[PDB]
């Protein structure tokens, strides 16, 4: 017994046992063979043969939180947006180059097969991006740390572009099985949906429900060189099936069909509206997940360790139930449900667990984008929450009324319970009501959310209200994208960067060092060079590898202002069409995004920029002075590559728009230098970086509230402009259309009588700054200069600092550094 | 690439490299470990274990038939009773000591282990357990077959007994991953449904049709000791997915929620009427298959060896099919099909092909019990094919007036189509016309074939209609289900009867050597021994090991005669109570079998024999001389246990009826006399051990046609036999259902006024024939040498003797018992 432990199982640094277990995974657990193999099967062997190194990790580590007994905390999000692991993994794991070198013996590329790999399609935004970096930075800190959402069987579609119009086509990532996982049958757990709550002796019974099964699914994630692995449990929505005579609901009528189809997808659609799914969906991810809680909290040395019910007195020193955005919102209710009712508690104390376990991460500036559910829906399916939602209610409303006497108005702005046409529960204000600290993602942000969207609740509770600004993994976006830049960082200031990344200030005695500053260029060069060719390999163009290359990589939408690049592209159209002798900077300037499906403008955004495309890049005049492409799927796998490649980092969001933001970050490592409103987290980059070396063009935030408050009226902008009111004429008449002329019209005439998001206010000043922006590219050395001076900045935007903070300020664990031993 | 291979990966019989995969399993296959692992855990770690060397000389032997590229063979049956794969691996590739040893100094002992394993769900009695041994068979003779059938999900029914009555629970055997297999999504194949029969220029088009995909599960089968490893694939059918939005039929509806569960359930369940659920299930598993078997056709070095059309005239020599049972019919016109329309044969040089490629085992004796679909049932799903099977029709009516002019209502006889209201093709003639061979399973019954049933076939082919006697494995049988009475007669003569069955005439030597004769009754001594503990641990009732263990196990139905059995009981009960103080031999009945949902009779017979039981097992006067046990849920893993412990076997059917009866034998072999009828496989077992080392008794076949003549009167056999007479009245006064009194009166009355098989009949001479059998094992010495005289004659039994007279009478190729090379 004893002798069936860990202890025997990796010789790790070793090529010869790398290319035998290869081999076994190959043979053994593949069932496949070299004559009838393919580059996906060797694919999955290296993957397979990775992970054996990485289970053994994770077994150490947990055991480790099993015996040391710690604050486990439980990071719900609904999207888990990781994409390929292969290489993030042999990084962190070290196996890297002891990898490589034995697949080039077996006679396979790394590189060949990396690119097999489909990204992890359980993602979408920034939302579920900044999840997977959390969840590294989660290991290298060592908290024992488990991330949890839905296993999505489909992803957000991949994007088609056909015609210069986005097609949605689907990311059936999971086809052949994903070899990274882990299934846990033995682990199914059964999900309520329904009922009617019946009010019976201690309390009530929800009764009548139908289940629905969810099963975990296992992926580990590894610590940088610390030998911590930790967990990723994701839920796969199963049907109970018994449908075809058990119950005997059926026979008669088998229209039970429906219960499990409407069961299975509850994981098969990610989302990109009021759809009971969505609410399924969320509630599903929930359920299943305070099981598995509360279910640890008893088993780890407490099932044992009761003193009085093994009593939750102790579950907030060591649960940590993290909310990240309202989407795991019905966690304060089912806590309370589980607690109250199936537990025996009463609802003073069982409170005092939820809200002091519970803690909320707000992502959104503008009071519209916030969640709320319809009360009758609720009431339909989730019954027994929405008693205690108005508990709940009905209770702080009373604090409320003790805190602010007399008002009648904070009692009714404040309520979880929206009146009006179309009753509803505003699911922030329950996130408020039941977190013991709420907290924003960049210093503005955090604040318009004390001053202005929460600050009633701000001035109840201004103790909740923090702010913990985002941050990027150096080890998926640096060492890992851009390895060349990695290494010269390494031989001037050591290895301890990439786990602390403050010290890459250390970079800054070396501003001046000539030998750094070539070597800084060279890497992008050797970049832009590779990027060029994957262009032009995977799908083709006319790059030129040495221009300044331009990008705008954010979602399409209208308050990210892609037409305000646009007009400014076909303003130096215009501009070398009308003086063609004269010199201009030369630019590539390459914007991604995918639409979101239907968005009228957003799709015809994209026709609009492959229209400049197919114009400007095969007008014999422009030559290869000015070139525009739209980047395909745009997705992780895709900012690794581009990322690199990029110079100037296009975050031209009005003013008070974007909450924060993290490819503008991510572009700061990278070396490339930005031109941003103030706004976002482009605030704190400036701030660190020094105005002086950050490109800060357009209105501020007040600017922007005053030309409300005057009214802003396009027309006088287009009327005092000679470059706008011609590029808007040029749309219009058809000047990059022609077989349907009038096409750009609702384009045309939402720029010029209807735009929200204030375009025109910054064309004057945008072009104006550009220009210094392709000045100073046209100056090789200082352009490399700025670049170091905001790499060296870089540090504060490292996530492991965002964790540091939930961890000593949310949470309460101190973090840790120090590397596990293990195997 | 040479680089990668299955060689280095292996220790063989060796404890401590075993011990060592074990562990690297567990923790790094399962992501589990000692502070988790269950028992259902330890099997995993342990099957995978056992699995690593079932593939390397899976791979082994792959390659060596594509290299080797002998005439290939595949087994068409629509259920394959696997049923516990750990111990007959481990037996057939001679590890079960060293592994008994590893886990045994890991310390979890291996039987614990076995017990865990559940039964592959994927058949149901007779047709299905043959089909099992046939592949144990066929890979032991080194030949180059395959097993193809769906895989069910559910496989058919558990049987719980509540009340005394038959629940039927759902099995869901693939509960948490079944080990033995290997999922390859990678060659899912589209099967084809609906449509429509466009006829284009050069021939026919089959348009517009549902298509259903069909995913490969692989299962390798290993020969005994002879480092082959053939496969079972068994088929998976799944919905497309592009039901969603892709495809423009639903987004606006999703009613086709239900195109897609009506395809998931063609896999979902074991059929257990013209249903056109049945028909898929049908037309799928074979559709799937017939694409396998034309490309390793061409694939399989072929492509290479093309000479003319890669072809189809080398396709009898290097393929064969197997139609077990008229459940792959389909498979002649569907090969058809796939060689005149997708190929681009004539239909002459399509149809040799075809009939020199399908032989067609049979095991129905009852014309009602031959298959016949609707027409308009092949119109609306499978058109092209009904159009096909006309062809057929029309043209072997020409060939059959050819031959018996003048003749017309021969032809309106021999003819596929039959006629009345409702129109059938009799899948019968289908499965006849399309052959080079059909044969029954037994003498008596390929006889009665040529005899009765397809007799205008054998005047016209007489020489197609061949016979091939069923037997079954000695490996699961004798050696794996008992060590105990393998241990001895290897000792008087050594391992070639377990390779070689015939070989146990050696054994007759012995008869009288009072060695071997204490020998034999002390294991049947130990194995009854066991089982009595078994029928009080899992499952309760208090039997007395001395007594003779009488068992019957058949498919509950009517015409099997367990009602004869129940009588002989209640008679043994009533003499016992009317003479407490007479010595009456202590017997064990146990009866045990599936009802078959639905069926009245038989669900009533399930419950009359517990009602008995009830009865006797708590009549005090009884003590231990009788009592009546039902087992429930029989299935392989229990027939391995009952056999072994068996004494007499009671095989009691009509005169007539049983066409054969695989379990008849597997008693035999465990040293068990036989009771039972002159029909079936009696007839050759009474025949190889001599009539009287036999129980024969009952009316003849001859003599039930005769009662039928003069017209079968219950009611007179009722008025002579007082005993009858007695238990008649016994049932219907409610003595053995004392709540409701009139409870068996269906069963009654059926005895007594429409008894299709004529049980009162043999009802004299059976309980004679039971007193002879008491009186036989009241004398130690010679029911002991009876016993040898059985077990000493089941060779002409094996399945690899029949199999043998497979491959050279039919499928044309030569055994072999030669070892292959491997590792
Ligand atoms: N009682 C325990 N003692 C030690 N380690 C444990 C214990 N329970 C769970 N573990 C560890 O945690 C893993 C299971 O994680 P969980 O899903 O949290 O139960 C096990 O495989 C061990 O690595
Ligand atoms: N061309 C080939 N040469 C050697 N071995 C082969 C070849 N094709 C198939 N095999 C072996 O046969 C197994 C089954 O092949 P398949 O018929 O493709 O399922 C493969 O997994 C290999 O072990
Ligand atoms: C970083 C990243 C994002 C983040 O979007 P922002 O608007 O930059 O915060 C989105 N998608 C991908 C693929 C990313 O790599
Ligand atoms: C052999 C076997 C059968 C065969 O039934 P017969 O009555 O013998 O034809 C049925 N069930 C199981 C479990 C078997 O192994």
């Amino acid at each position: 017994r004893k002798q069936i432990s860990v202890r025997g199982l990796a010789g790790v640094e070793n090529v010869t046992e790398l290319k035998k277990n290869f081999n076994r995974h190959l043979h053994f657990t593949l069932v496949k063979d070299r004559n009838v193999a393919t580059p996906r099967d060797y694919y999955f062997a290296l993957a397979h043969t990775v992970r054996d190194h990485l289970v053994g990790r994770w077994i150490r580590t947990q055991q480790h939180y099993y015996e040391k007994d710690p604050k486990r905390i439980y990071y719900l999000s609904l999207e888990f947006y990781m994409g390929r692991t292969l290489q993030n993994t042999m990084v962190n794991l070290a196996l890297e180059n002891a990898c490589d070198e034995a697949t080039y013996q077996l006679g396979l590329d790394m590189e060949e097969l990396e690119e097999i790999e489909e990204d992890a399609g359980l993602g979408n935004g920034g939302l579920g991006r900044l999840a997977a970096c959390f969840l590294d930075s989660m290991a290298t800190l060592g908290l024992a740390a488990y991330g949890y959402g839905i296993r999505y069987e489909f992803g957000i579609f991949n994007q088609k572009i056909c015609g210069g119009w986005q097609m949605e086509e689907a990311d059936d990532w999971l086809r052949y099985g994903n070899p990274w996982e882990k299934a846990r049958p033995e682990f199914t757990l059964p999900v309520h949906f329904y009922g009617r709550v019946e009010h019976t002796s201690q309390g009530a019974k929800w009764v009548d429900t139908q289940v629905v099964l969810a099963m975990p699914y296992d992926t580990p994630v590894p610590g940088y060189r610390n030998n911590v692995v930790n967990t990723m449990r994701l839920w796969s929505a199963k049907a109970p099936n018994d449908f075809n005579l058990k119950d005997f609901n059926v026979g008669g009528y088998i229209q039970a069909v429906l219960d499990r189809n409407l069961a299975e997808n509850i994981s098969r659609v990610l989302y990109p509206e009021g759809k009971e799914l969505r609410l399924k969906q969320e509630y599903f991810v929930v359920a299943a997940t305070l099981q598995d809680i509360i279910r640890r909290f008893k088993s780890s040395k407490f099932g044992c360790r009761d003193p009085v019910r093994t009593n939750f007195d102790a579950f907030p020193d060591k649960v940590a139930i993290q909310l990240n955005d309202t989407h795991p919102s019905l966690a304060i209710p089912e806590l309370m449900r589980v607690l109250v009712d199936l537990e025996r508690l009463d609802w003073d104390k069982a409170w005092e667990v939820t809200v002091k376990t519970c803690a909320y991460t707000n992502h959104t500036v503008i009071p519209e984008a916030l969640e709320r559910w319809p009360v009758h829906l609720l009431e339909t399916l989730l019954p027994r929450h929405l008693q205690i939602i108005y508990e709940i209610n009905q209770r702080f409303l009373n604090r409320v009324a003790a805190a602010f006497p007399g008002d009648v108005d904070r009692l009714r702005r404040m309520s979880l319970v929206e009146e009006g046409a179309v009753k509803r529960i505003n699911m922030a204000h329950l996130c408020i009501a039941g977190s013991h600290a709420v907290n924003g993602v960049a210093r503005i942000h955090s604040e318009i959310l004390k001053k202005t969207i929460f600050k009633d609740f701000y001035e109840l509770e201004p103790h909740k209200f923090q702010n913990k600004t985002n941050g990027i993994t150096p080890r998926r976006w640096l060492v890992l994208c851009n390895p060349g830049l990695a290494e010269i960082i390494a031989e001037r200031i050591g290895e301890e960067y990439i786990s602390d990344l403050d010290q890459l200030r250390k970079l800054l005695s070396y501003v001046d060092d000539e030998a750094f500053i070539r070597d800084v260029a060279k890497v992008k060069q050797e970049n832009k060079l590779k990027f060029a060719a994957y262009l032009e390999r995977e799908y083709k163009v006319h790059i030129n590898p040495n221009s300044l290359f331009d990008v705008q990589v954010k979602r399409i939408h209208e308050y990210k202002r892609q037409l305000l690049n646009c007009l400014h592209v076909i303003t130096l159209y215009n501009r070398i069409k009308k003086e063609p002798n004269k010199f201009v900077v030369p630019r590539t300037v390459m914007i991604g995004g995918k639409a979101a499906p239907g968005y009228h403008m957003a799709k015809m955004i994209i026709k609009l920029i492959t229209a400049i495309g197919d114009v400007v890049n095969h007008d014999p005049v422009v030559g290869d002075r000015l070139r525009v492409i739209f980047l395909e799927n745009y997705r992780v796998s895709l900012a690794e590559k581009v990322i690199p490649a990029a110079d100037l980092s296009e975050q031209i969001s009005t003013a008070g728009t974007e909450a924060s933001g993290t490819g503008n970050m991510k572009f700061m490592l990278n070396g490339a230098l930005t031109i941003g409103t103030m706004d976002g987290a482009n605030v704190e980059m400036a701030e660190e970086a020094g105005e002086e070396n950050f490109f800060i063009f357009g209105m501020r935030v007040e600017d922007v509230d005053r030309l409300d408050q005057r009214g802003y009226n396009a027309q006088e902008y287009y009327d005092r402009i000679p470059e706008l009111r011609q590029i808007i004429e040029q749309l219009s008449s058809g000047f990059f259309s022609p077989k349907q002329p009038d096409l750009f019209k609702d384009i045309v005439n939402m720029l010029m009588h209807h735009d929200r998001f204030k375009v025109f206010a910054d064309y004057e000043e945008y072009v104006k700054c550009q220009e210094r922006v392709s000045a100073l590219y046209k100056n090789p050395r200082e352009w490399t200069r700025m670049v170091i001076r905001n790499i060296a900045t870089s540090g504060k935007f490292s996530s492991d600092r965002t964790i540091a903070q939930y961890a000593r300020e949310i949470w309460g664990v101190e973090p840790s550094r120090q590397r596990l031993p293990a195997p």
